[PDB]
């Protein structure tokens, strides 16, 4: 027997008793993808308004509040929209007066239905709004939601079973060695490679395409906590899932109000009128407490919060020299059944065929080796269907009932709206 | 010395130099029992009533509010309810008049007490009631809460220090291989077992008596998103710990209203009139937003994010063929809890003669030289405790408490109060 | 060869063919400092008043709320407060009759600024204040927040890639034996150790003089440790919060006979309740809260139940393997660290290794790999703060560093606190 320590960096190589060269280093996982995630990004928007508009929605408001802003916050999650009665019309009209403005202003909505929040706020300064012949008219208008920003969404895979790669070169033929599979055969006998524990769970953000990379669950309790990982869910990048944020909180707060000397919680959105420099027109000052009381940066949190390439440990692998030395048709009637990059083992079944043991590939895979006869498997699958199945020879096609990961996500759930209906007596 | 690989399929046996069976895949593990696991449930009622009710309560709306599904709801979790007066009695009646619903409904409450909010909703609708010799009265009720469906809920114990056990048989002779343990001795000279990486964290899923089985811690982030490991958390199967939704947020929408163009939010609940076929009477439409954003169908989860058995690494395990105190401890003590996480205290003093190996109710917790020992172990097995060096065994000192009664340790649960007192 | 199982307690020894001895059991890690962790305890205060303060404050209520008390739930995380005026002045006074008492409380508030919610409370019961000499005056006084107690406040330091190291003596030679480095030197040969996994990751709990408890786990908040305080409050640098929060507790006024306190509040809420006074003019308060999490995390109590004095290890016993197998350059040059340590994300390492053979790299004595001569790129998780000293196992020389401390990392790629836009007028 013969021992040797080959460093883990490129360059690294021994010689005696037979060259050992470090050709690269990768690694082989069980892919669960997760799909889109995204920061949890409070927008709002709104305007002062000297009027009592009467269509209180995006195109109602057109002459006030800002019109991509509107149409962007509008279509955003958990949306909530106010609109608050500063000082109503003293006279004349169209469900326009002071007694329209009852708490949640049914009066007005009755007349001027608006998916938002109607409410009165007499008694709040009016000052903002002048140059009117009598009394002044004035009403706020604020609307905030969860946008999604694509350029913030990314899709990400989770990386289970991590096993490193060490790709060597024995005299020149290829090895490729893991915790796993940790042998290789020598020109006249078998190479025992010893190597150091897998890093367990790695984290992929794929960005569009490259690849960035995390060590972890990752740990949304440590210095990783504004991962979108750890914030908005989409499993299909369409429909989102799990844990969500309450409706924003609005609040109509004057410029003087001792409330402005704090700032807001999470997911509270402040708006404050500012005197116009014209008659009858006003502008308005939007105090926003983000989600997780940050707003984060995608390209800067990618930067500093991930590496370019997968972490291992540094080495070295323990080279053991050895004097020692250790069915090929196609399998039949393969099924199967489950999901694919799910994390849940789908369930392989079939039949091996003679000649000794099937060393079984599901579209290149190893799922393991059965002796002729019938075989059940439950393996963790990468790939999609349809699926080539090979005993190490030819290949044929199986039979299968496999759903991807979004539809795994959605699978054992019935989303959206539950409805029920209560009848008369 | 010589060398194969044997795979780890029922049926995978090698013959040379000694012929070694693969008997079967078990699994070794550190227990952490969770205690009870169940989706959060949002469950909603009500009525719509051509009248002022005076006792708002199930048994006061029994005219009106479906039976069953109000005592259900009313003993949920988080359980909101509000009585909207649509239309109040213009004259007469018993604090049934508009001026009792203010916003909040003190006035109405001192004469008729309620657990439920009450609410002023005129300018809402009245359409639904019709059929009156003058004025329309009308009123809406809602209850919603998070309800626990025996059926959805489920026992689950987390495996942590998880050890794939490969039972072989060499010449007949049993030897259970595992990372932490892979010799086998043979008279020909030792066999080492090259084994595969332990497959980390198993979720042990129990319904009730079968065991389903996950992958991981679970990853809540993930397509298992919906477990009810990543929802409602009772250690004890009676008692609510930790992250809780807020009370449902229940609102009146008439059926014109541009808000049912959008979805109610997770835990909204959305009431709607429906215009009676008979006079004095009316039907309610209820929209309610899932915790979530979608209902949980517990067998239908289980079958697809769950598997009949743990999962291993498919192998193979490389055989290396190679040529190359029995008296009880002493005033043991166990302290701490089990099947919990935390490692529990075992103390005592090791017989002479040799090492004591020591086990606890069978479990290995190592080898001690004689004398007095201390150790921390991860105990799967409830008290009484019996120790024993690899011979007879002893009656352990215990003050052990189970998963339960850990998960409330160092907590003092329920409502704080406090009384400030008048200068 | 030669094999012989070796016990991981102290003491336990071998002796043939060659001694060794179990001299103790350490580990090793890379370190992902979280910084400070609290329960989220909800604290309330008020008052019941015979009167209607012009002044919503702990100061302006001096009179009826207890001052510390006060104080202490008015600086805490969402604080959330409300006045309630029950029966208001029917003449005079200023700003104090009912009609100053719209909903949300503006018309007051015009004239007696306050930071807290006001609101009307007519029809709830004034019976707790009398002895007046016409109408009663009465109002309510609510403060709830989420208090930081310093006591309850722990450093918390996640390890990850933990190796158990089992520190043996071959032949009185120290040799560390971990899953990464399982070799030993004998006299004339090569002791191989064959040992359990390694244990997965552990955490950390530090407690003010500084000691240290251990936790086995990431820790799994949905079982036994739920009320960890790494499931609650997270704050990376001890005074700013991240993360998930509360919703600012809500107050309700709940009268005696309300047959809502036949039920408990739920989290985060606070319902408060007159007690009728024993005196004319005075009135006490009964607060009930809803504590977030359905309880009250009692830390020494936590601390002593859920975690242990020393980080777990497998029970072993190690396998000893003898084999008859037979058994410092210049520093590198240009080194470069960038990123961060202590934070989870590999550092990048650059630099130049000597000429002479295989330079094995050290960052403050850290072990980051061996490296060809020249040209050397490597991602390291350092647990050392700069300045760095690297070394080839002889002279060490200082490289040049861009590196930031876990808090700094927990800031990096977040733009902190309140977002502001401004909508002009047209
Ligand atoms: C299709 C269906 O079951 N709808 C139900 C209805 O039958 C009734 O039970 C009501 C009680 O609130 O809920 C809804
Ligand atoms: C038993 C106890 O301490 N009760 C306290 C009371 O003494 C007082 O401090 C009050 C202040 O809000 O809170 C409650
Ligand atoms: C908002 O959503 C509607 C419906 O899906 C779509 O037609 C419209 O273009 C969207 N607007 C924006 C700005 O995203
Ligand atoms: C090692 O991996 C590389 C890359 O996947 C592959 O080309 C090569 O054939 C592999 N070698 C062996 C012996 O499997
Ligand atoms: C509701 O709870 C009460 C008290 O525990 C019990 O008597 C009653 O049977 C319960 N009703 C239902 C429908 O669960
Ligand atoms: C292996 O495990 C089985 C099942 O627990 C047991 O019956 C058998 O005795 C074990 N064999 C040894 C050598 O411990
Ligand atoms: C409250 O905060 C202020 C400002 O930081 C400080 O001066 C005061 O001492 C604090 N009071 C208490 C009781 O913590
Ligand atoms: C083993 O660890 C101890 C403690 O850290 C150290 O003093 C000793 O030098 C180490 N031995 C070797 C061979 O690295
Ligand atoms: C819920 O309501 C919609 C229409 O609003 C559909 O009728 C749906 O079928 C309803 N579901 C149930 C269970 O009644
Ligand atoms: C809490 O209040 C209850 C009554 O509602 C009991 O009196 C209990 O003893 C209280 N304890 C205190 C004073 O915190
Ligand atoms: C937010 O408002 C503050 C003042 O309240 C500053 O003006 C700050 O620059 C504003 N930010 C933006 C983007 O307008
Ligand atoms: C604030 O938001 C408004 C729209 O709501 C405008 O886009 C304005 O320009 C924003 N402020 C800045 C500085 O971007
Ligand atoms: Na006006
Ligand atoms: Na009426
Ligand atoms: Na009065």
């Amino acid at each position: 027997e013969a021992f040797t320590y080959l460093c883990t960096a490129p360059g690294c190589a021994t010689q005696t008793p037979v060259p050992v060269r470090l050709a690269g280093v990768r690694f082989e996982s069980k892919i669960v993808d997760g799909g889109c995630f995204a920061p949890w990004d409070l927008e709002a928007t709104g305007a002062c308004i000297c009027e009592i508009p009467t269509d209180v929605s995006c195109e109602g408001l057109g002459a006030w509040v800002p019109t991509a802003p509107c149409a962007r916050i509008w279509n955003g999650t958990q949306r909530a929209c106010t609109f608050w009665a500063v000082n109503a019309y003293s006279s004349g009209g169209y469900a326009q007066l002071a007694s329209y403005f009852n708490p949640g202003g049914s009066y007005y909505k009755q007349y001027h239905p608006t998916a938002c929040e109607v409410e009165p706020a007499f008694g709040h300064s009016d000052a903002a709004c002048w140059g009117f012949p009598t009394d002044t008219v004035m009403s706020v208008f604020a609307l905030a939601s969860y946008v999604q920003h694509p350029h913030k969404t990314v899709r990400v895979k989770f990386h289970t079973e991590t096993r490193t790669v060490w790709q060597l070169s024995v005299a020149g033929v290829s090895c490729n060695v893991t915790t796993e599979h940790p042998f290789c055969n020598t020109p006249h006998g078998q190479l025992e490679v010893q190597v150091p524990p897998d890093p367990g769970d790695l984290v992929e953000y794929i960005m569009n395409q490259q690849s960035r990379w995390g060590l972890g669950s990752p740990n949304c309790h440590g210095p990783d906590w504004a991962s979108p990982v750890c914030q908005r869910h989409s499993p299909d990048c369409s429909r989102l899932v799990g844990a969500t944020p309450e409706r924003p909180r609005l609040r109509l707060v004057d410029a003087d109000d001792p409330l402005l000397r704090t700032a807001p919680g999470p997911g509270e959105v402040w708006v404050t009128p500012v005197i116009g420099s014209q008659a009858r027109k006003c502008g308005l000052h939007i105090r926003a407490g983000p989600y997780g009381h940050a707003t984060v940066e995608m390209p800067e949190w990618i930067h500093a919060h991930t590496t370019s390439d997968p972490w291992h440990p540094p080495g070295p692998l323990g080279l053991k020299f050895k004097t020692v030395r250790p069915a090929l048709a196609p399998p039949r009637n393969v099924r199967v059944t489950g999901c694919y990059q799910c994390g849940t083992p789908a369930l392989v079944e079939g039949l091996a065929p003679g000649g000794g043991n099937c060393h079984l590939t599901v579209n290149g895979e190893d799922v393991g080796a059965f002796p002729p006869g019938k075989f059940v498997t439950a393996a963790l699958l990468n790939t999609p269907p349809p699926y080539q199945v090979s005993c190490g020879g030819e290949s044929d096609r199986a039979s299968a009932r496999v759903i991807d990961p979004a539809a795994q996500s959605f699978t054992g759930v019935v989303y959206g709206t539950h409805t029920t209906a209560v009848s008369e007596t």
